[PDB]
């Protein structure tokens, strides 16, 4: 008889850092040798039990004269390609097997965006690119969970919880669209990678005052309110007409309240209105771009 | 240091049955191994001093750790292709060398013509084909040394001592062009091969007689002649008027003479003319296609 094999050896996908093995199922091996060589480089890997290549990750093993294995420990991208076991018959016979090496995603830092500070109303592009095999997919999300504004043309705009694409086009920006966005790159190979990108929209603080005139009967508690719209968030406080700051005490009670990143509802209560409390009170909002005040007049409702 | 080589190994043309050798000139070999494998089949030939392929014509040798040889004994067509010596470095380095195997010419007996018998006036094709590497050339010659009639169109014909081409076109044949032709196939690789091809033109024998009447004074010698044109060559003889054959004796003298394959000049002399010799004498020419005679009358010139 002549040495022949059965069943073949089959292709293998594995991904980096992991081990891999190719196996040939021979019969009637006799006095012939089974050798391996990398198909594309034509580099002899092994013959029988001897290892020829000085690639350390490469080993051989066998339990009988029937099944012969080639092992790659923690495969790399250079290891991918063909692996041929051959019997040294004349002419020689050979099985061929292909090692497919997938790689997890990794960002192209030169292409991924940084934190941006865009002016309200303009258009912005957010970019995330990652290399990997297979081709990674980039999906964008808002970190707080809200939807992303998706516009096209100039008269059609929808909303979506996520967007797929390496470049996220946000045109005609509004105050609402500020905040952290997330791009994640997934190729189906763990681990996927993400990056947090902070879209900033900045403006002067703006104060709206419902009721700039409040009437109090002596001895009651009256609340005056200011509504601030500022970005970045403003540091706020109330101030006496003379020029003295109000902080919460037994007489006063100051509070703030944020409906969003750029909205704040500041309120002050003055307990037990007296002839001493009559006058105007200013609410002041300051951020890095500027500061603005507004004045509320408190008057007495007589007898 | 790392093992490196110098000068490379160079391509080799050799031709069948002859030996061949490839050699790699390495330096700083150290503890690495030099192996050979056939490039196209990717079949491992050898590693270091061990021979892997069971092709018996393949051997290895070395005199030092500096020059390593691979030897093919009596190469065949299957041996042609690449021969790669490689060091088992990581990654491996390799020299490549190509074995060019030329083969001497050999006739394609199915295509080469046999002896032909063509009718006078028609056209004939003579064919010789031989396989070999490089492409063999076919040259035609006449075996007797004469030139070949080379015609084209129907109103232009020249002569040449030889003709190059696998097919020799002889159009509008004439009696002269009969005889052996030689085709020889030469590829520049010994030995060239030849074949003898016999172009036959056949016809009834035809006899021309200058002087069908000859006058003899008694006692003289008179010669009568017949000119025969026959193919294949005719068997000729003279015959008495009664019906008795003449052969050379003391009284008569018969001869023949061939100016070519198809021409014969037969002559008879009758010594000492006597009143007994007066009468007619017939010359007879017979070949396979037929026989023909002609009659010469011998008369006496008186007193
Ligand atoms: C292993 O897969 C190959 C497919 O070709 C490979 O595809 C990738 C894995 C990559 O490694 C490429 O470089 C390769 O080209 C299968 O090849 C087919 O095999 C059949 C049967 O032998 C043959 O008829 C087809 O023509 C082959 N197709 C190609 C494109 O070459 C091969 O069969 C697989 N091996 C096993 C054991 O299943
Ligand atoms: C040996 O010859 C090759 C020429 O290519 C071969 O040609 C025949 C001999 C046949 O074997 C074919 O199958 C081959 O393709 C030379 O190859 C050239 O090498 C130079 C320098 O390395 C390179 O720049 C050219 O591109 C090559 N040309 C081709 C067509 O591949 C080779 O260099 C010769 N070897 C030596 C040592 O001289």
């Amino acid at each position: 008889f002549q040495p022949e094999f059965v069943e073949s050896i089959s292709n293998v996908s594995v991904a980096v850092g992991r081990d891999a093995t190719f196996t040939c199922h021979v019969r009637h091996l006799g006095g012939y040798r089974v050798g391996w060589l990398k198909a594309d480089t034509k580099a002899i890997q092994a013959i029988h039990e001897n290892v020829i290549t000085h690639n350390p990750r490469v080993t051989v093993s066998h339990l009988d004269q029937n099944t012969w294995n080639l092992h790659i420990k923690a495969v790399s991208e250079e290891d991918r390609g063909g692996y041929m076991c051959q019997l040294n018959t004349d002419p020689m016979k050979s099985q061929i097997g292909f090692l497919d090496v997938v790689i997890p995603p990794d960002f192209i830092s030169e292409d991924t965006s940084s934190d941006v500070i865009v002016p309200e109303g303009s258009s912005v592009r957010l970019t995330c690119r990652a290399r990997g095999y297979p081709e990674p997919i980039v999906t964008w999300r808002r970190e707080d969970g809200n939807e992303i504004v998706l516009k096209d043309n100039v008269g059609t705009k929808t909303l979506a919880p996520s967007f797929r694409g390496e470049v996220l086009k946000l045109s005609k920006i509004s105050r609402n669209e500020m905040g952290s966005y997330l791009c994640i790159a997934s190729n189906g190979v763990p681990p996927s990678v993400s990056k947090r990108i902070s879209l900033s929209i900045h403006f002067h603080p703006v104060i709206q005052v419902p009721n700039q005139l409040v009437g109090a009967p002596l001895g009651t508690d009256v609340q005056i309110e200011c509504h601030v719209e500022a970005s970045p968030k403003s540091i706020n406080y109330w101030i006496k007409d003379t020029g003295e700051m109000i902080v919460t005490s037994g007489k006063y009670h100051v509070q703030e309240s944020s409906q969003s990143m750029y909205e704040t509802k500041m309120s002050m209560i003055v307990r037990k209105f007296q002839k001493d409390d009559v006058g105007s009170y200013r609410c002041i909002a300051k951020n890095s771009l500027g500061e603005v005040d507004s004045s509320i007049r408190l008057y007495e409702i007589p007898h």
